[PDB]
């Protein structure tokens, strides 16, 4: 009921009490751990609202106050009357900051309280959404000195008037199946690209084509918009010692902006809530560039490097991996675009985790996602026991809208 | 019920039914996942059910379920339990049991090899001197002059818990660690406490960087005794690098035989508290963990210094660069000396093949992703993108506390 986590490198032991406030299910049982699985009415709404408002009023040290009770009654009356309720601006900002605070898969949470929240609950059309998103993109990008932000569109009502950004991220590259059988561009985005084409997008059919936004307002059919090219900060990739590296023709965008998740605050559901921070280098250099099902460049790089690729035990893959990741960081740094390396990011997270244990009684964390996808054990998170559990407010997975939507 | 796992690189989806045979608990609940927590005297009543479950599994495996021999064996074991409170495994059941504990070991990436285990039955052993002899034979057999062979030696099972056989070493072969008065450590910091015990017990420590520890062996609940493994039986590999000539002057070496000696083997409810087992190394165990952990030999700085990497900022990835070179050195040195070793790409590729085979033929393969994914270059191995289900099957290997914490000293 009170739980210990140990760091096996430093022998430091921390006590988690926060997990007692956990709410949703993990997918694990006493018989089986699903720790590595990626995806494991009025009546229910009021308890959800109360749980949230209690934590809000507690955070501003006015728990059990008249303003606390009065707000609880107000929301209760509004739910009884309208079947939903509206968050105060202050509650919206608090909720969004805490959904990030509670994101157990995010290594970057030391930043959680600095989030800029853009209230877009007055948005009514896909054109309005496009405007709000361009403004987010420009604010967050900030000419390369990136600032974390979320833009929050109107909440779900009857679930047939949902706001959705159909893209997985605000900025991502198109993927295309070739007559060859190969894939051009990013294979992760093949399905989305075809939907864009079928909705009328004129595709350049290149390796790095920024996708258009496909925006859905008020449950209407989604519309296409091109983000002003000048708002999309991109970085050409070069290496500080290998001059041939630039000839691979690689680039990536500076702004990681997740746009397919659902923000739940106080039982209310924000189905369009694009949010952004800045990259950890491995996300580009390890995942985006080296996953077999992504740009899959390891072979080409190793070849240019003149490595012995006859045997796995020469560690040619591992050598090329490091060099690709060196180049990502170098390129971002030279262009003054915010980026963090995995050593720095994980050190920061351990510091954050100790803060959270000390001031909050715990910090839900998913080791499988927190440990970087390269050089795991030489980062301080590897030896850190973590407890994974679900707190609200939260960011949740949601199905792709093209399965859900009826045209 | 059917449970699905997906591979996110290939989209291949497997279905697990084996989890239905799971019994022991995980540490997890619907409210908390303890997937990254390292650690999350029986009655007759509890014992016969464990026995029956085991023997039903054994007899099914040999295509003799419900046969006269199956029923006769159940009857024989039942009667043995009622009159003696325990029972003895037949040699065939022991072999099967030990093989299955390995097959069921969810943290083991090397399980493709599970059916090839050499089982040494040491259940006739009575003294620490007897244990020493058995352990030397195991070492010599498993080493096989570098052509390593997997093996387990099984000492008498627990009776009342007052007469346990224990190997006090964590591994049969490991290097001493010495805490200096200035707070630094000589040799391996993982073994400081056990080294101190050995010394207190009368070991004359050479006090160098790579001193093979003596065996500390407890037979039949008696106080443990010290023995030195004959040095000619301890195969070691000097570490050098194929291109960097100065790497040898770091003075590094490692032993070839990884042999876990502190775990408990449970078969059919019986508890084998001394069951040392060995295979061969995956290179990253030495190159990543043993050499580069900050609380182990911690060599990353010295190596990167010698490579003249820019060490003023972590974002040059100097640590990652030195890490790869060290791991290249380990594999190169082992291969050059013809001592069995497996790289993490080969080992993980083999594991995924093993795993898919297990799903097909067995209905599943319990696996602990946290341990299976190698400690460097995680996502460029095929296990990273593989969903896994972790659950506990018996026969099994289990953690047991270090014996100096529990031992009642005779004097
Ligand atoms: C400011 C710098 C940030 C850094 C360096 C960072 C880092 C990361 C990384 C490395 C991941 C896992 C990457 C992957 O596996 O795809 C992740 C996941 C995540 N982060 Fe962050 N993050 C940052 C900001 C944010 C912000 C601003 C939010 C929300 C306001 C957020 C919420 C999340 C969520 C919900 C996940 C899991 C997403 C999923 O399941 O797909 N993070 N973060
Ligand atoms: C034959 C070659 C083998 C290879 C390459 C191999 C590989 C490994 C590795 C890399 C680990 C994780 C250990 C760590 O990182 O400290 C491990 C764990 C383990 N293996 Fe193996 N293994 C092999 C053979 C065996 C054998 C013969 C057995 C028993 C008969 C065994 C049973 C186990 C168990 C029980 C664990 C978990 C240990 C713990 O929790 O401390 N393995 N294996
Ligand atoms: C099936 C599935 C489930 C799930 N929960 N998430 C995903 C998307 C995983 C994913 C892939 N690439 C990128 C991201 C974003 C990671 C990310 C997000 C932010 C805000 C900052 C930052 N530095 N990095 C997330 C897929
Ligand atoms: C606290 C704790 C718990 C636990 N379950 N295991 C340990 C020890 C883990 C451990 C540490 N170093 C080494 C090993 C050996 C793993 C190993 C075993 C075998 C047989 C072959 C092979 N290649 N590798 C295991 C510690
Ligand atoms: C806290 C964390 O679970 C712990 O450090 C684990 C992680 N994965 C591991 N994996 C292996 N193979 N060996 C280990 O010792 C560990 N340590
Ligand atoms: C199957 C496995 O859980 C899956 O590949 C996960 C592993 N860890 C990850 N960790 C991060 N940060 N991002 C990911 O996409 C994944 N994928
Ligand atoms: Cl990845
Ligand atoms: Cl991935
Ligand atoms: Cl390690
Ligand atoms: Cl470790
Ligand atoms: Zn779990
Ligand atoms: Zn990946
Ligand atoms: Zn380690």
């Amino acid at each position: 009921r009170f739980l210990k986590v140990k760091n096996w490198e430093t022998d430091v032991v921390l006590t988690d009490t926060l997990h007692l406030k956990s709410t949703l299910e993990t997918g694990c049982t006493e018989h089986i751990c699903m720790g590595s699985i990626v995806l494991p009415t009025k009546d229910q709404l009021f308890p959800l609202a109360k749980e949230f408002l209690d934590q809000y009023y507690s955070s501003i040290k006015r728990f059990g106050s008249k303003a606390h009770m009065d707000r609880l009654e107000e929301v209760n009356k509004e739910i009884e009357s309208t079947s939903t309720y509206q968050l105060k601006d202050t509650e919206l900002i608090y909720g969004a900051k805490h959904a990030w605070r509670n994101a157990s898969r995010c290594v970057g949470r030391i930043q959680w309280s600095k989030l800029q929240v853009f209230d877009a609950r007055d948005c009514t059309t896909a054109h309005g959404m496009f405007n709000y998103i361009c403004n987010h993109v420009k604010y967050a990008t900030n000419k390369g000195n990136l600032r974390s932000a979320i833009t929050i569109f109107p909440q779900r009502t009857d679930g047939k008037h949902d706001f959705r950004v159909w893209n997985s991220q605000l900025i991502r590259y198109a993927g295309y199946k070739q007559p060859d059988g190969s894939t051009l561009g990013d294979p992760a985005n093949v399905q989305f690209t075809e939907i864009c084409i079928q909705q009328g997008w004129k595709a350049p059919r290149g390796r790095f084509d920024v996708l258009p936004l496909l925006l859905q307002a008020n449950g209407n059919d989604p519309e296409l918009f091109q983000i002003p090219p000048e708002l999309v900060l991109e970085v050409p990739i070069r290496h500080p010692k290998f001059d041939w590296f630039k000839d691979l023709g690689l680039k990536w965008y500076g702004l990681p902006a997740v746009s397919n998740m659902l923000l739940e605050i106080g039982g209310l559901e924000f189905s369009a809530c694009p949010f952004s921070g800045w990259y950890m280098g491995t996300e580009i250099g390890v995942r985006n560039y080296c996953d077999n099902s992504r740009y899959n460049i390891l072979e080409e790089v190793a070849k240019k490097m003149d490595l012995d690729m006859r045997k796995t035990s020469s560690l040619w893959k591992d050598q090329a991996l490091v060099e690709i990741n060196i180049a990502v960081l170098y390129s971002f740094q030279s262009d003054k675009v915010t980026i963090v390396d995995h050593h720095s990011a994980t050190e920061s997270f351990i510091k954050h985790m100790e803060n959270e244990y000390r001031c909050r009684g715990g910090c839900p964390a998913d080791w499988v996602w927190i440990v970087p996808p390269m050089s795991g054990s030489i980062t301080p998170v590897f030896h850190q026991e973590m407890l994974n559990y679900r707190l609200t407010p939260s960011f949740e997975y949601q199905p792709d809208p093209w399965n859900t939507h009826v045209w």
